[PDB]
């Protein structure tokens, strides 16, 4: 298996993964979204592209990203700070059970992948999950993928932020 | 007119801040908040007081607070990398709108005010909050009001981050 031909998963609106906020990263590629919070938000009023924005955020660092919709059930994501471009799929998503929301996501350079997040608000026990990290290791540099809260720094009264 | 005296507003219920998001600062009183996007966030699912959380985003900086109401209309703000407690009120909230949403919250030391928060999704336009600010700036400290946004970094793409 090539990173090119994991499962592209339709995108769920964006109402749901808002709904789902906030989220916290359970498996990983780099070390860049260990300890890592996501948020997603809805475009700014006065946006004129109307792109919603995910946020990645690792203690007092935020990463920001626009992004809008492509071929294929891609998003295209810009980083709000920087202007690069990276373009990412959905191995799969399950947003809004019953045990609450979770999904994996990767960006691939050609046949390898170069990032990997798998996301959940419930702690990584949707079975889906740990399937989904267990297939991604397989395609080429998958063998990065790893667990993203091991040694996560302590908390001062907040549960997804510190 | 002294910051004790300055109205306490009912606090709309947290969805209603949420549906607002993303907000942008247009006055407050420090540098700390100038060229600053608040978002509102739900509790995590596995959040055991069950708080909100407020974001407030400067660049590639973030504040997080989780947040539980006090008396008197009181917001009681723990931030989450630092463990400070502040206490908080609105002078007037007027969200989800035809023209969109504002408020300005602030924060005394007994007859002072030592910080002033008027956020909008509408670039400043609700004329109760220009009329809020100036309310504001009358109580002692609050001539160091003034404007968030007259000297923010360029953008590359997005528009509620930088
Ligand atoms: C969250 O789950 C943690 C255990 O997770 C499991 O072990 C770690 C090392 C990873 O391999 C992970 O993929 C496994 O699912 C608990 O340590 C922690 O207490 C849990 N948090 C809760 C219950 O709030
Ligand atoms: C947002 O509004 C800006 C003008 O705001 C006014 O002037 C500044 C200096 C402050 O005094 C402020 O309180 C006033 O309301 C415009 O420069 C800018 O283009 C506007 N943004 C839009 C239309 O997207």
């Amino acid at each position: 298996l090539t990173c090119d031909q994991l499962p592209k998963a339709a995108i769920n609106p964006i109402q749901e993964f808002i709904d789902s906020n906030p989220l916290e990263f359970e498996y990983v590629l780099t070390e860049t979204f260990e300890c890592t919070t996501r948020i997603y938000v809805q475009p700014a009023r006065w946006s004129t592209t109307k792109a919603p924005t995910a946020l990645d955020i690792k203690g007092t660092q935020i990463m920001a990203y626009d992004f809008v919709g492509g071929p294929e059930n891609s998003a295209h994501l810009n980083e709000c700070h920087t202007g690069d471009k990276q373009v990412w799929y959905f191995q799969y998503t399950n947003l809004l059970t019953d045990n609450g929301s979770s999904y994996c996501a990767y960006r691939c350079n050609g046949t390898e992948i170069i990032e990997y997040k798998c996301a959940s608000n419930n702690n990584g026990t949707d079975p889906l999950q740990h399937q989904a990290m267990e297939v991604a290791k397989t395609v080429p540099n998958g063998d990065k993928i790893h667990y993203a809260k091991s040694n996560c720094p302590e908390t001062h009264g907040c549960f997804a932020f510190y």
